[PDB]
């Protein structure tokens, strides 16, 4: 039975009108309003009983530990919730009063302190302080985490957090809308897959802003996009997380593989993350069989055929490495990172395609790192390096191919690899602030220090409308340059031939009708003179 | 009459309380509640009465065929629809356990087979299989249409299908946010609006992700975003549609112009479509007069003002063209294009504008078709190609202009094309692992083959620190290297001297003090001297 | 106490059960449904008792003047309003039939006239027409501005406006998603917060279109996005604006700083506006001292450490400058900039990070203004011109240093800076349309106008397997080219060879074992050989 104004009104339960959010989604039929602020107990579990409901939150989740959400009915949507500590906890904070990093371990341990608007919770990957906090502190209890069980196709729209976050397990078709005053706990948001030998798909961030935690702000495990590339992080700032901008998890979890394949990472902004700018990375550390994944034998260490797509991505001043990655397949184009702590850019794995990336002022700490790097055989084109120190190399890729490279400044600007391609174009127009400037040539790369070939411009009267120049052009021998033509020595405006010091044999002129100067036994200049018919004669002078 | 619950409480009707969608939308005031699955008959109708209204979905409609949805009120909005097919259809897969394409024949047809899930419905573009196939096949009946017919201002979110649609016909300004688990049938999203001589305008799919369909994953027919630049596509995944991953359609429908101007497609990622990456393109196949645009003397075919801004586009093995457009006046900037079967690139108009491309291994299938092809004048800056094969031109662009190209690797790297801009920097610092490599300036190049000039570094020992090489400049007599100045040939640090080898003539020293040996009609070596004054004699040795 | 329908049925009440905006406010609970047009009388305000409503908007707020919104609580959300004005406006409409500028002024002024469609109300920073308005003009009343007074995290969902627009004062956490079916009033969106010392932070406009108003589409006065960088513009087509894209604020407004910083700009599409493309200054006009910021002996003017984020920017025929800066600590990248009418790309401050800059006919109005300028120390990395005019320079910047840098086309292709960085690479192979190319290098940049080297590579016979050429290589002496040697001269094959005009000088020869030929004082042709152990013979022939 329904009544006139069943039939003529929207369902909507509210919180207020219960003890407990459980008796609140019992009741529930359409929409449910979170109208007070709610308090939940450490393990308190709120079966939704598969209904497809609207969750509208207009207070927050206050609490320490985990909230669960059960059998949430696919479709439901959940509006603007806010998870917040009960506890405040203690934060490192590792920065400055002008938003430098402070890295004196004294100066961070005295940073430890309770907050709640920002640093992230002391833990084991900060090894600088970790082995000096007091009891206090390591067994501190706090933090709100809202845990969403074997779910699908759910939107959350404007999250919120403070220390808290948002935990999905065994959730697929999960989307996340611009996370927004978002103060993380852990990681921000996790898609947790690896209890069963599925995969989770279609699990996503788009938009927003996530804070702190002692995490990386959005975390994959066991998530694969399919071909589809259903899956992954778009849009997003990342700021002073405590891991990495964002990541795919490495190796195992309780014994599964935790890796990830075929996410699509797009346009993400991260700001001073302790580690990597974006850690999109499956193997780490030493080779061990995997687990419900590819086999060594399948393919080894590193390898992975992960094929994501990383694109558009920008990051400023990260403690570890400025953007990475391992696997093959991978897509990579526009990244460009700034004061990178560690390396600017690393390929870990191989036969990755890496384009349009722009990397300044990495090995900000002067640990002797190169700014881009490729430990495999992948393909880069589009590359600008600006180092602001001259230790190790612009580019290390040692088995990779390198077209359109740059170096500026007057860093590091040296490359090496298997190929570099060719400079195409029309004129060519170049200008220095120096009073001379060069064309070098350094073929067999591989195994040469100094150029092959250097044609210099060297202006001795740098006046408008009044200059003067010399011009020259020398090979190399034992090491140094030899065999120097010039023109214009003085302002004379002759050409000044470099001739061999002794006799000249004939295999020294290649081509018929050629001729050579030196020098006899006793300093007499001749011509050795190839004829046209390829026989020689010698005049005397 | 309103009583105090009328006052105070939403109002909404609900699907289950109704047999028909009709009953439900005559009934609905504010909000309409989608509480059970639909089962719609083709060609059934839902009159809303002009209602500005809020359709909550929280289940499917179903049918085979179409429901056509009238007089919805401007400022409506549907949120989370789900089309779905009644009865399963037959579809072509064209795809291995790789996710690699398949295009035997044979096998292509064998993957005909009733799905929900992935693949298209077979036909008339299928050219490999469509007259392969048995009757119940050609003649199903299956997907499900929302037809939203003469609708002003409509938005839509997250909507879903499987094996399903959604057409827009005569309406303007619709926004469709984030389509999701989102299976097409043909064209997964369509703006038609050639039923009139008026352009829709506003009309834009901004998100998410569409998959599979027989057609283009957003088509546009006959629309006009104005200068205004109102209307297209931004950040969308387009994954194997069965035309291209957006479109806007060419010529006439039912005698009236299909075509569109003034769009804005922004980020669209397009994987393994059967034609073409994006095809923005209005005119198509042999020039007719237009009905309802531009005459034939007004524009050329191919060349109509079409004016589109298209930037920021990502395409991977497509089965077509990488990504191309006709018209004129388009902006086009941001384009990677990886595994194009056909063109990695192709602009079929002219007077366009188009900055940073980079198309890799286009022509997939080695059918000799160029990397990148341009028809008419075009303007092209910070190209990159990395051809696989040596088949074909890097760039073919005849009447072009060309500024900042590369072409990277092993393959082909021709250019054709009007003018090819200067080369400015600084120093020159190049490098080969080859022992020889080499500056080459090739002027003329509309009617070489060879280049004017070759400089050579050619290094002899590559030993660091003690390296050892020959210098080298020629210039070319008949198609053959000629003239050649070396420097330091086998060690002896001289220069070897191109001299003529028959009688010099006076026009054959251009300048005043200078000189030029030959050989006489006897092999004797004589010096041509033209003295300061510009007057002749010749030295005997 | 609450009956039983109380706890199943959503609270809402509607607009049309009261009077006035204030007793359905009073009213609400929940939901606030806005089921009718609403005339408001200028000063109107609206008090929201704190609470935290959702707004559903389904008509219009129509008035001249503004309409005040006040207590609105935290976490509400208002859903699809739409200011509108009462009065049709006057506008000057700055286009023709075609889409293009008219600047007569005559014709401008005749432009002025009621509408509601486009254009944007005549005012002060209209110079051309300002003081020719007759006064039913300048006098006019109309336009309808909702101001959002101190109000914290509110949500505003596809905004819309005819004649109208949105001002937020003293608010912070505001989200405003995409914009549309919005003709603005003055600016679009503007976020005021020079009231208090405090500094805005986290307001931000997501997506959409702003088109028209006589101000800026978005506009920031004292925001400070904080080292968070919460706080900006993403995703935003700015249409036809009367002053700039977007705008950060200059200067003070009533006595207080309204600068800003640490804000995102990312993806902003600016069409005609008649400002700047983007205007990201914080100092403008003479230097005055800052209010309530830093100090001038803190930070010189333009040089306030602003630390903005600004990328992915496009923006077309505006008629100031294509996009614009200033302060310093900036990162700038990815910037397309078309047919400006001033300059291309603007820095104003000193010490910023500037990449992927692209700038296509800049000083379209033809006035001798230069591509790119940079007026203090920055760092260009990445930078491509196409001047359609050979006024000015291609870059201008006289203390900033440069890589990569490209200039296209006939138009300028001059580089005035600092330092110009190393052209790296292999094999190098270039060509021309012109029978003639060249190599010239011009170091002593500083101070000359003719560079101090040219090779020329110059084909005599371009038939494609036949070719001929001349390759000549000079330096310089007195502004003039002088020292030339020559190969193949009218197809000889053989070497000229420049000589001394009169005796030369030991000191002309630099290396031992060398020689130069040159003329004595009755023309006799000699050589200075300068011996392997220093010393030296002439010879004469």
């Amino acid at each position: 039975f329904r009544s006139e104004a069943d039939k003529k009104f929207k369902y909507s339960v509210k919180l207020s009108d219960y003890m407990t959010l459980q008796e609140a989604a019992t009741a529930a039929v359409d929409s449910l309003l979170i109208d007070i602020d709610y308090n939940f107990i450490d393990g308190e579990a709120v079966d939704f009983g598969g209904k497809v409901l609207t969750i509208e939150c207009k207070a927050k989740f206050i609490g320490d530990g985990v909230l669960n959400w059960n059998n949430l009915g696919s479709g439901s949507k959940v509006i603007s919730p806010h998870m917040h500590t009960k506890t405040t906890p203690y934060t490192v904070y590792r920065f400055d009063d002008n938003g430098n990093w402070v890295t004196n371990p004294t100066t961070v341990l005295a940073s430890v302190a309770q907050r709640l608007d920002k640093g992230y919770k002391p833990n084991v990957n900060d090894h600088d302080i970790w082995a000096s906090l007091p009891d206090n502190v390591k067994n501190q209890v706090a933090g709100a985490t809202l845990r969403v069980n074997s779910a699908n196709n759910i939107i959350f729209t404007h999250p919120e957090a403070t220390m808290g976050g948002y935990l999905f397990t065994l959730c697929n078709h999960i989307l996340v809308e611009s996370p927004r005053n978002f103060i993380a706990w852990e990681s921000g948001i996790t898609f947790e897959n690896h209890h069963t030998t599925a995969w989770g798909t279609g699990n996503k961030v788009v938009g927003g802003e996530i804070k702190y935690g002692s995490g990386s702000a959005v975390l994959f495990i066991r998530n694969d996009g399919g071909d589809d590339h259903d899956g992954g992080v778009r849009d997003l700032i990342s700021y002073r997380v405590g891991e990495s901008g964002v990541k795919t998890y490495q190796n195992e979890i309780g014994g599964r593989s935790a890796r990830n394949y075929r996410l699509v990472f797009d346009n993400i902004t991260t700001i001073q993350c302790y580690y990597d700018g974006i850690d999109v990375n499956a193997d780490t550390g030493s080779p061990t069989e995997r687990v419900d994944d590819y086999t060594l034998a399948e393919y080894p260490w590193f390898q992975l055929p992960t094929q994501h797509i990383i694109r558009n991505i920008i990051t400023r001043d990260c403690m570890g490495i400025g953007a990475w990655w391992d696997g093959q397949k991978n897509i990579i184009d526009n990244v460009v990172t700034y004061e990178a702590h560690k390396e600017g850019m690393f390929d870990r794995g191989t036969n990755n395609d890496i384009t349009n990336i722009t990397v300044v002022c990495a090995n900000k700490d002067l640990t002797n790192l190169n700014q881009i790097v490729c430990e495999g055989g992948s393909r880069l084109r589009g590359i600008m390096v600006h180092a602001y120190t001259t230790q190790g190399y612009a580019v290390y890729a040692p088995s990779s191919e390198v077209s359109n490279v740059s170096c500026a400044g007057s860093g590091t600007k040296k490359i090496l690899c298997t190929y570099v391609a060719d400079i195409q174009g029309g004129n060519i127009n170049v200008q220095h602030g120096e009073n001379a400037m060069t064309l070098s040539m350094r073929p067999a790369m591989g195994g040469t220090i100094n150029p092959s070939l250097v044609l210099t411009a060297d202006c001795q009267v740098a006046s408008p409308g009044n200059e003067a120049s010399i011009v020259k052009l020398s090979a190399i021998q034992d090491g140094a340059r030899v065999g120097e033509l010039q023109l214009n020595r003085l302002g004379f405006k002759h050409m000044s031939i470099p001739v061999a010091e002794s006799q000249l044999p004939e295999s020294a002129l290649e081509f018929n009708s050629s001729i050579g100067f030196f020098f006899g036994t006793d300093d007499e200049l001749r011509i050795l003179a190839k004829k046209p018919d390829g026989t020689f004669v010698t005049y005397s002078l």
